[PDB]
Parts: C-alpha cells; sequence; structure tokens
C-alpha cells in the first residue's frame, strides 16, 4: 500500500469515528432511544442514567465507563466479562510497554538507517517506487549485518519478557476471580449435577431409566437423587415452538383488534402473502388448540422403546455431585462417561446421545475440513493481498492498466477494497465454526464457543497472517527476482516485501477499531432497525424485550476479532514497530467501549465462571510462539547470527507454557472441595435444581 | 560384519547355549540346588516339583511351563507378570505372522535380484570385498527404480497392520485382565489411602497433623479415618537399620558359638580387618541395647516444630478413597495435589515433602542431563560400529594394520569384542536411569521403574538404533565418497550401507537370546554364588531366605532390553529381512524361559494390577512411529515414489495411537467405581489398614 491509499483510509475511518460519535453524543441522551442504548439497565429496574434532572454532559459516559472497578462489572455483568476486560487490560498492558521502551530506541534507528534508496539502486528498478515514506519506519531500512540488529533482537527479548510476566499476573488473578465467584455462588442447578454420557443399553426387559438408577443408586447410596434420562425430542421441540409461534400470533391478532375494532385477516398460504383468506382469530385459535392436543400426545409418547444413551444425574450434596463428576464410574472409559453437568442455559441437548467412536469420528473428519476450507480462504487471502499492492500488480497481468493509470481509482480501491473483503470473509467465517464446533458432540454452549474460537485462530494466524504475508512478498518480489542468486533474492524478498504488509495491516486494525467501534457506540444498525420495526407494521402488542433485547456479548465472534487483532500487532512490534501505537488504540478503545457496552448495554446468556480464559491465555502464548519463531526468521535471513540468541526464548516460551498448565490450569476444568463443601448451602430444594433442566 | 566374524559369533553362542542347558537339565533335578532352582516354590511350600518318586524327565520343565494357563501365573505370581506374558506374546505374534508373509515374498526377491555385483562395478571399488553372502537377502541388493520396491511396500503396509490389530486385541486383554484381578481382590492398604501432598504450612499456632485433620475432616465428615503425616525421617530409617544390622551381627555370633563352642572375637577397626579386637557377644550387645535406647529417643523426637508437607489419608471405604482421589481439593492445584496412595510396598517416603515447583524443576534438569548423556553414550555407540567393521576400518586409521592382517584375530574381534562393549554399555544404564527416574519425585516404585523404562528407550531408539546405523553408514562409504554428486552418494550410502548394520544386530541378538537364556535357565552365577556364600564363611545361622532369595523379575532392565530387541526387529523387518527369524526366536525362548522363572523362581515386590502395560503399547507404537518414518526415508532413497504411500500410514497409526489412548488408558489410571463399590468389604479393619504404611 502507499502513502496517498494510507492517509485515505485513515482519513475515512477517523471522519466515520467522529461522525458516529456524534451521533451517539447526540442520540443516546435522548429518552426515546433508552430501550437501544439501556437495555441491561432498563431490563433490570434500574433508571438508565443517574436519578437527578437535566444532565449527562455529552462525555459522561466515559466517566462511569473509567471509574468502575472491576466487582462492579462482576455484579452488574458477571465474572465472564470481567474475564474480557481483564485480557483487554493485559493485552494493553503488554502493548503499552513494549511501545514505551520499543518504540523510542527503534524507530530512530530503522529512520536513520538507509537500507532502502540503497536496495533501489543496487537491483535497479527504474523506477518502480513501491517504497512510501511509511516504510522507513520498520526494519526494513536496516541494512544486512548491522549493529541495530543488536537492538532489535534486544527489543524481542523484552517483549517475550514482558509477555511473560503479564501472562502470569493475568493468570493468577484470573484464578483469584474464578475462586471468588465460585465460592461465593448461590445455589445453582448445575452445581448439583453431572452429566452422565455414553451409556449401554440394557440388554433385558428394562428400562433406560431403571438401568441409570439401580446402577448409581448402587453405587452412591442415600446421596443420589434422581435423573433426566436425555430423551431424544427433536420433533417434541419443532411442536412446542410452533405451537409458541401460534401463540404469539394470536396475541398479535388480539392486539390488532383491540387496537383498530376491527378483526385481522390471515392467508392459508406461504408466509401469508400468496393464498386463501381466513380470519385470524378463529383460525389461531383452533390450530393452537389442536396443536395443544398434539404436542400433549407427543410428550406423552416420548418415552418409547428405544434406547437414549445420554443423562443428567443429581445429588444431594454439592460435594458428592463434585466429586462423581472427576472419578471413573466404568473399568471401561467407553461407558458412563461423566463429566460435570453444564447449565441448564448451556446444555446441547441435541448433541447428547453421541458415543465416543462417533464423536472422535466427527472430530478427525471436522478438523480435516477445517483444514480443506483453511486453503479455500487462503485463495481469496491472497486475491486480498493483490489488491492492496494495485501498482505493483500492474505489471502482472497488465490488463489492468486502464483502469490504473488515474489515481482516483487506484487509491480509492487500495484503500477500501481488501479491508472490505477481507471483513466479508472473516464475518461469513464465525457462523460456519460455531456450527462445525457444536458438530463434534460438545455438550455445552460455552465449549462450542470456544472450540469455534480456537478455529477461528487457525484461520487467523495460518490465513490472515501468514497467506497476506506471503502474497505480500511475492506480488511484491517475484517480477523483480530475475536472477536467482540466493545471496541477494532472500535480502530482496525479505526487506522489499514484508513492512508492505505492515502497512496494510496497520490500515486493516485502524479500519477496524474506529469504523467498527463508532458502529458499536453509537449502534445505529440495531437503531435502524429499532424505531422502525416499531413504528411501522411490527411490534403491534406490547412485547417490549424482544423487540429491542440486546443479547450476549458474542464471544464466539468478539474474541476471534481481538486476538487476530492480537497475531497483527506481534506479526509488526518489531518488523515494524509501529503497529504497536494501533495496537494499543485499538485495545484502549476496545476497554473504553466495551466496558460502556457491558456496564448498560449487553446481557449475558451464559455463565462459564471464567472458564475462557485459559483458552485466551494458550491462544496469546502461541502469538508469542509463532512470532518468536518469526523473529527467528527474519534475524536471520537479514544474514547475521542472531538465529540462536532466540532459540532459548523459544524453548523457555514452551517451558512457559507448560508451567503455567501444570500450575493454575486444573483449578479452570472442575470447582475444588473447598467451594463445594464449605460453602454452607442452606437445604436445597433439589426439585427446582431438577425440571430446571427440563426442556419443557 | 563379514560372513565368517557372523558364523564364529553364532557358532560360539550356539555352542555354550546348549553347555548351559546341559547344566541346567543336569543341576536342576538335583535336590541339592532346590533353593536355587525353585525359590517361587520352596518359599510358599510348594513341593517344588511334582510329589512323585524318581521322576523329572530332562524334558520336564517344557512340559508344565508350555501347558500353563494365564489364570495359573495370575494366581501364583500376579496379574502383572502375566502383562509381561501377554507382551512378549503379542510381540512374537506380530513376528510370526510378518514373518509367514513378509519372508517367502521378500527373500527370493532379494536374493535374485543383483543390485550389488551392480554396484561393485559401477563404483569400482577394486576390491573391497565389503559385501557378505547374507547380504544378499536384504534390500540392499533390490535395484534402483525397481518393481520389487512394491512388494516392499506392501510388506511395510501388512506389517503396520498387523501390528495394530495385534496392539488392540492385546490392549482390549489386558483392560480385561486388570478389570478381573481389581474386581477380585481382597482388603488391601492401598484402596482405603490417597497420597495428599504438597500442602502449605500452617500460618499459626497448629501441627500439620492438626492441620490435615479439621481440613478433610469438613470436606469429607463421617467417612475420612486419619493420616499418617509423611515426617522426614531418613537418620531414624539410617539409625534402625544400623540397629537390625548389629541385631544379625548378634546372631550370627550366637550361631558361631553354639557350633563351636567357643566366644568370636571382632576388631573394632574399618570393616573388622585392621584394629582392636573385642569380644564379639558382649559388644554387640552393649551396642545393641545403646542402639535401642537411641532409637526410641529419636523416635519421640521426630515430631519436631518443623512442617512436612505430604500426607497419607485413610478413608472408611473403598469409594471414597477412589473418588477423593481423582477430585480435586483446593482451588489452586498447587496445593493439596492428591493421588491414588501407592502400596505400602512401594512408596518411595523420601520422594514426598517436595512441591510442584520444585518437582517440574528437577524433571527438566534430569531430562536434560538424560539427552546429555545420550550423547555421551554416542561416542561409545560410535566407537562399537566402528568395532563392527574392523576391515573397512583398516583404510581409515591404517595404523591399525599391522593388528588386522591374520584373520584369527580379525574375525573373533568382530564377532566378540563389539557385542560385549554394547552389553557392558547398556548394562550400566539401568541403574543411573533408575537413579535418576527416583529423582524427579517420583513417589512410587512402579511408576520410577517404567519411567527409568522410557528413559532407556530414548536410548535405544537414538543411541542404539540410530548412531550405530549411521555410523556403519559412515564407516562403510565415506572413505568411498570421493566424488560428490546427489545421484551416486544416496544410493551407494543407502545400498552399501544400511544391511552391514542390519548383520551386526542379528549378531547381538542371537547373542542376547543364546546366551543370556542359558544363563538365565541355568542361573549358575546365582548358583555359584550360592553353594559358596554357604559352605564357606559366610551363612553361619541358617537364615535359609537371605542366602538365595530370588527377588523380583527386574521390569526395569528386563522390559527395557526386550523393547530394544523390539526396536531392532522393527528396524530390520524390511531392510534386511531375516532379523524376523531372530526376533521370532528371540521372543518364543524369551516366553518359554520366563515362564519357567515366573512359575517357579522369581518372586514380585510389588502389584502394580498391570498398570505398566500402556507404556508398552505406547513404546511398541513409537517403534511402529519411527519405522514408518525409516521406511518412507528408505522407499525414496531408492529413488522412486513409494513415498507417497507411507505418510497415510504414518497418520493412522498416529491416529491408532489417540483412539487407543481414547478408549483404553483412563482404565489404567484408577478403579472404577464399579470394583470399589460393589466388590462387597467385610467390615475391614481400618486400623492395620493404617500402621501397614507405617516405616517402623
Ligand atoms: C500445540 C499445538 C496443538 C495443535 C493441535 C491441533 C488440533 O487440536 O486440531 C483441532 C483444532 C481445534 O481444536 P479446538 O476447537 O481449538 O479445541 C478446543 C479446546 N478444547 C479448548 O478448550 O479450547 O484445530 C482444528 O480443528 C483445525 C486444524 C487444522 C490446521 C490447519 C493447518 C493449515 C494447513 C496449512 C499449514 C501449512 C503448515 C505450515
Ligand atoms: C467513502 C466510503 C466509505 C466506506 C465505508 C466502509 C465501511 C466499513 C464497514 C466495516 C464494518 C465492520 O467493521 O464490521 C462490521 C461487521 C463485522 O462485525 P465484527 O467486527 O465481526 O463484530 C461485530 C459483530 N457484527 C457483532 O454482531 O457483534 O461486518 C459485517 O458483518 C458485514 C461487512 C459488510 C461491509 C459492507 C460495507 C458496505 C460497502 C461499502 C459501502 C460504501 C458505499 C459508498
Ligand atoms: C530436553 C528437555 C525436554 C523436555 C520434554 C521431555 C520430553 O521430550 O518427553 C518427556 C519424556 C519422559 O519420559 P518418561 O519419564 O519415561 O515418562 C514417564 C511416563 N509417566 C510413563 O508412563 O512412562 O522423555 C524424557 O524426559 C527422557 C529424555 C527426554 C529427551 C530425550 C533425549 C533426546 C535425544 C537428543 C539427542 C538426539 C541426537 C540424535
Ligand atoms: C573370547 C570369547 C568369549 C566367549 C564368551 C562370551 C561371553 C559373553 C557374555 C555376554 C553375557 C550376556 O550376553 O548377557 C548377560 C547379562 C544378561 O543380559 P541383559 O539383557 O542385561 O539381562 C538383564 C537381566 N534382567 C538380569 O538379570 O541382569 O547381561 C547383564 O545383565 C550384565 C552385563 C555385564 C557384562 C559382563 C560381560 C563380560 C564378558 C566376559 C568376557 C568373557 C571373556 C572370556
Amino acid at each position: 500500500m502507499e502513502f496517498g491509499s494510507f492517509l485515505v483510509s485513515l482519513g475515512t475511518s477517523f471522519v466515520i469515528f467522529v461522525i458516529l460519535m456524534l451521533l451517539f453524543t447526540w442520540l443516546s441522551r435522548k429518552s426515546g432511544n433508552a430501550p437501544i442504548y439501556y437495555p441491561n439497565r432498563i431490563l433490570k429496574g434500574l433508571e438508565p442514567w443517574e436519578g437527578t434532572s437535566l444532565t449527562r454532559n455529552p462525555f459522561a459516559w466515559m466517566r462511569e465507563a473509567l471509574t468502575s472497578s472491576e466487582q462492579d462489572v462482576v455484579n452488574l455483568s458477571g465474572v465472564d466479562t470481567a474475564v474480557h476486560f481483564v485480557f483487554l487490560s493485559t493485552v494493553l498492558g503488554i502493548f503499552a510497554c513494549s511501545s514505551l521502551l520499543l518504540l523510542p530506541t527503534l524507530l530512530p534507528l530503522a529512520a536513520t538507517d538507509n537500507n532502502i534508496k540503497n536496495t533501489k539502486n543496487a537491483t535497479d528498478t527504474t523506477s518502480k517506487g513501491t517504497f512510501s515514506q511509511l516504510d522507513n519506519l520498520s526494519m526494513a531500512n536496516i541494512t544486512k549485518k548491522s549493529s541495530r540488529l543488536w537492538a532489535f533482537l534486544g527489543a524481542v527479548y523484552w517483549i517475550s519478557l514482558v509477555t511473560y510476566f503479564f501472562l502470569w499476573k493475568a493468570y493468577k488473578h484470573v484464578s483469584s476471580l474464578r475462586a471468588q465467584a465460585l465460592m461465593s455462588a448461590d445455589v445453582k442447578p448445575e452445581q448439583f449435577a453431572i452429566l452422565v454420557r455414553d451409556m449401554p443399553a440394557p440388554p433385558d426387559g428394562q428400562t433406560q431409566k431403571e438401568f441409570i438408577d439401580s446402577y448409581f443408586r448402587e453405587i452412591y447410596p442415600e446421596t443420589f437423587y434422581r435423573s433426566l434420562v436425555a430423551t431424544e425430542n427433536s420433533k417434541v421441540n419443532k411442536i412446542w415452538e410452533k405451537l409458541e409461534g401460534y401463540k404469539k400470533k394470536l396475541a398479535r391478532a388480539e392486539a390488532i383488534l383491540a387496537a383498530t375494532n376491527n378483526r385481522p385477516t390471515n392467508k392459508t398460504g406461504f408466509c401469508g402473502l400468496v393464498g386463501k383468506q381466513v380470519d385470524s382469530i378463529e383460525y389461531y385459535t383452533e390450530l393452537i388448540n389442536e396443536s395443544v392436543a398434539k404436542l400433549e400426545t407427543e410428550q406423552k409418547a416420548v418415552l418409547a422403546e428405544k434406547q437414549q444413551t445420554a443423562a443428567v444425574v443429581f445429588f444431594t450434596t454439592r460435594v458428592a455431585a463434585a466429586s462423581a463428576a472427576q472419578s471413573l464410574h466404568c473399568q471401561m472409559v467407553d461407558k458412563w462417561t461423566v463429566t460435570e453437568a453444564p447449565e441448564p442455559r448451556q446444555l446441547l441437548w441435541q448433541n447428547l446421545n453421541i458415543k465416543l467412536f462417533s464423536r472422535i469420528i466427527r472430530q478427525y473428519f471436522i478438523y480435516f475440513f477445517v483444514a480443506v476450507t483453511i486453503l479455500f480462504y487462503m485463495i481469496p487471502i491472497a486475491f486480498v493481498s493483490a489488491i492492496t499492492t494495485l501498482k505493483n500488480l500492474q505489471r502482472i497481468i497488465p490488463f489492468i492498466k486502464p483502469v490504473v493509470e488515474i489515481t482516483a481509482i487506484r487509491t480509492v480501491l487500495e484503500s477500501f477494497l481488501p479491508q472490505i473483503a477481507l471483513i466479508v470473509f472473516l464475518a461469513m467465517l464465525p457462523k460456519l465454526l460455531l456450527f462445525l464446533s457444536k458438530a463434534e458432540g460438545i455438550p455445552s454452549q460455552s465449549h462450542a464457543i470456544r472450540a469455534a474460537s480456537g478455529k477461528y485462530f487457525y484461520f487467523s494466524v495460518f490465513n490472515v497472517f501468514i497467506g497476506v504475508t506471503l502474497a505480500g512478498t511475492l506480488f511484491n518480489t517475484v517480477k523483480d527476482i530475475a536472477k536467482n542468486p540466493k545471496l541477494d533474492m532472500i535480502i530482496n524478498l525479505l526487506a522489499t516485501s514484508l513492512p508492505k504488509s505492515a502497512t496494510f495491516f496497520l490500515t486493516y486494525v485502524a479500519l477496524k477499531f474506529f469504523i467498527g467501534y463508532g458502529l458499536e457506540l453509537s449502534r445505529i444498525i440495531p437503531l435502524i432497525i429499532f424505531h422502525l420495526k416499531k413504528k411501522y407494521l411490527c411490534k403491534t402488542e406490547a412485547e417490549v424485550k424482544e423487540a429491542w433485547y440486546p443479547g450476549d456479548l458474542s464471544y464466539a465472534t468478539r474474541v476471534p476479532g481481538d486476538m487476530l487483532i492480537l497475531t497483527i500487532t506481534f506479526c509488526y512490534s518489531v518488523i515494524a514497530p509501529l503497529i504497536l501505537i494501533f495496537g494499543i488504540t485499538y485495545f484502549g478503545l476496545g476497554w473504553l467501549v466495551l466496558r460502556n457496552q457491558a456496564l448498560k448495554v449487553y446481557v449475558p446468556s451464559y455463565e462459564s465462571y471464567g472458564r475462557m480464559w485459559p483458552h485466551i491465555h494458550q491462544r496469546i502464548l502461541a502469538a508469542l510462539f509463532l512470532f518468536q519463531v518469526v523473529m527467528f526468521g527474519y534475524l536471520g535471513a537479514k544474514t547475521f547470527f542472531y538465529t540462536a540468541l532466540v532459540i532459548p526464548l523459544i524453548i523457555t516460551s514452551l517451558i512457559f507454557g507448560y508451567v503455567c498448565r501444570q500450575k493454575f490450569y486444573g483449578g479452570f476444568e472442575h470447582t475444588a472441595l473447598e467451594v463445594a463443601c464449605r460453602e454452607l448451602k442452606q437445604s436445597p430444594d433439589l426439585e427446582e435444581i431438577f425440571r430446571a433442566y427440563i426442556p419443557h
């Protein structure tokens, strides 16, 4: 990317960000847009902003978000969003300290050296002004065999040290948060249950429930209570949601009749557009009653001769249900596979009744398909990186000469199109990845979400970083590789290649934090949909919650994006140490914006008690792995022996991973028998702990 | 190795084997050598051989060893030696089926081809008759780009299939054996105890025992019984064994006095050789009584202000002690690390009181030291492989010309010296490896033994195979690599190199099974030591057991050797498919000999209930990994594209490892809550379950 395209993209993103901030500052203090700007404070009866009269100083949302403790977030949102905020805080601290040391000593060294302007004379491009004024401040203006590479090696060394320190402190802190939240938890149904799964069939005349009982009733006498057999109820769920659909439609028809004093009309055809006309109220009433009768018959008939191989088993104490979830129940780890029962809000009832070979086959095939689509998205990654360097792509396939003649078209294409394409592809990714993760037999929503995050991290790393960087290198160097000496191909490739991808990543990250956080704070897209789904034909009856329900923070899409930006900022923290500023800005603005949203907008849908965060630590340290490796390659592709001194860094990163896994990881999987025994329950009902898991 | 040296080594080994078999056949049926040939049947009051009169047909030890069921071995020896026998049986079956298919179709193909005699004319050694008549029956007589390589690829494919099938069947069978042995076990002290380890210190006025209690007394009320704090008692053990030494010495003095009616005399100096003379009985008596008083004082004073951080905690039920060993007890996996308590015969009381960072540091440093000594034994591996090819080592360092002129000296050196050196080094290995394994903080003898076996497997694989093979290649090819084309260096190296190491391995394996099993059945070394420690000055008093106690099967030295021979036989099952015969003979003779020894000689010292065998399966499949890789390299160093078709074999070997780990491994670590609940105890004493763990 040239300097003109970079400046145009920055200007457009900043202008849009300012416009959206002005829209947010105006709309958010209007009483009309209270359901859409303070949904987490109006769904809880909490007086959206403070009680006094005309107030709400434009910059008041920054005073309540910057002065909110981490206990306020846990109390108001949950210990699962405070984990997101400690993730953001520790990434921001890593990049802040790294910038503080890196930038004042690595930017002058790159700027004052002259490898560029000495590689345009030796290679004699004549002219090919590909290098921009922004590429001088990168590890491509550094000459071969230079003492400044010592400062760059010290820089990667210090980034590794800072990352280790902050990861250790964060992982201690998250362990403390989880231990505090678990110890003070109330009586919840998921603390008394286990997920018995992969059970055999009764080889006699005996129902599955009678087999689950008299089996745990002999292992756990006087401490085992009941069991829900995971009955296959797909069609039951379908019929019940269809019944609920006609219940809501009849409520809408009644509201319309009350409003207009006239009987509404309905069409019996598809989607009520083309078909025979019938009265809404009578048809909906009779269809509702027939559906009620048919649903009752189906619910009665669910218990059938077919045998289901999954269950939820409830114990009378927290200790028994916590100890009898980490134990082995049969001397064949196939049968009676027992884990902690997820929340009733988190069970994937469809993913139960899947045996061990089935799960393993599904996992392997899904992983193979993920690799295949890794390649299939590596193709459009090549397209995007090709579009970024549009001027250098005039020499290849010179058919594009007529369009790339005038600066305006080339500038707008370079500054907008690749980012939009990358956003489109990486936005189609999350839904497919979450669907694939749920298809492995994973029995909880949190585990499925974090597995989708892991698959998206594989996508991010390989496709985004490696594909975009390598494609930038090739489209920037292949046509200039006419001679093939190994002494000249390496330096030409490296120097004239990598910081170009670095600059494109600056542009992409700036686009992300500016326009994304503008669209998130201003919230116009959910505000345009609202006030339009309300005043037009939709939203006839009250049904207040359904129209403006905020929803989850969507860690299946948020954390993958934050971690992609993390990976990028670890990419060019040393190669082009201007990504550090953009990463700091991204994560600081993310802190501010997401703090405002979590305090006031988003409401969580499940509580994993910070279980996600070890995955985050694993992936951050995986980025550190990858880019200690990248520094290993680069320092050495500059043809001087700084390669050796990074091997201890890679080895100590692996050792740090093992040590952190050994010292804190095991406390995240389970709840200890200290938060379970001495939590001093108050004689739990055990009856609404049961049937809090029942789907109906 | 030439053919003459190979024949001389085989003849010497077979002659020694026949001599030792004749000695065994004569000595073992003499009533005098009953304690030394039937110790596992005289220590149990079992009438060493059958009750009748003059009998014991020379070939009767083969009728009782070939017609002994696997339940007889479990009843008489244990379910831990039946695991060794299923290991031997499955390796023998793998190699038997592989020979059955391999040999009739791979030996004629190698014999009828003429790559050799076409590589001595192209390279024009003139003359360098390095190739022996035994190298024609190997994958070095196969020409480049030949259709016989298709049969060789099918051969490695079929070996992989047979190994997968036999590993699956064996691992099912061992799971069944363990489930049968655990379910029928009696009341043992290790089923009611857990090993609480890595505990904090009481930060107040409170003893460690009072801290262990009132902690598990709140997690486990009415199901927790007592706790042994792992008091540091090194000097207590030293003083007690010193007291026992003088007790035995006084018993010996009393026996001598009774025998000769004279008072024995003792020297107060070092080892009683030089020093002042004193009466034995009076001095030993007064020293015994002072030691008794001092031991009582020390035992009283053991409980001190210093705080010990390990314990053994006893529960009142098998279920509680089995469920409260897989659970997490504190929400910090540092503190209160709990595992299943090993047997009282298996606890390493010194390795307790070691915290998590200490254990991790010790593990990492010990692994680094193991790699360092891997290299330091790679040096003598090079020496051994250099001595094997003595004739080719005349061209290098030609100073050895005078000694290598006459066939006799060269033949005897080649046929004896390398094998003796390899045996000496690989025999010094086990003690060091077992000492290192115990220094990692491992709390049981079985785990330490199997960790030493793993380290020895690393030694075996890397040093023995890779070092010996590569050194044979280099000493056989470096002086003949005058030109450096890649088209000719590869084929020369491969073909004229690998089967030489193969032949040396034939010789080594033959030496092993012949002379080792002759010395094991004949048992002359323990029989020369006996009958000499008895009739000479030693063994004055009765003390029958101490003189001829057979001891454990020593899996720390046996299984590593069997697995080294396993690795070798997987080496040259295809490259030189004559190793298959030697491996079959080794493992069949091992079956017979070790069956006779386990039925009649060796008595186990601990019972791990087949816990070792997953390590064996892991290592067998690791050999399959390594040599699917070796076939991948070799088929392709023959310069035709059979490389690709082995990648699915490597991938499916990894997948098979994961699947076997998933389906059976978890049942070996713990005892299920089916063999613990419904085992129907009979009101265990719980008092001799306690203090069965007390060292004194």
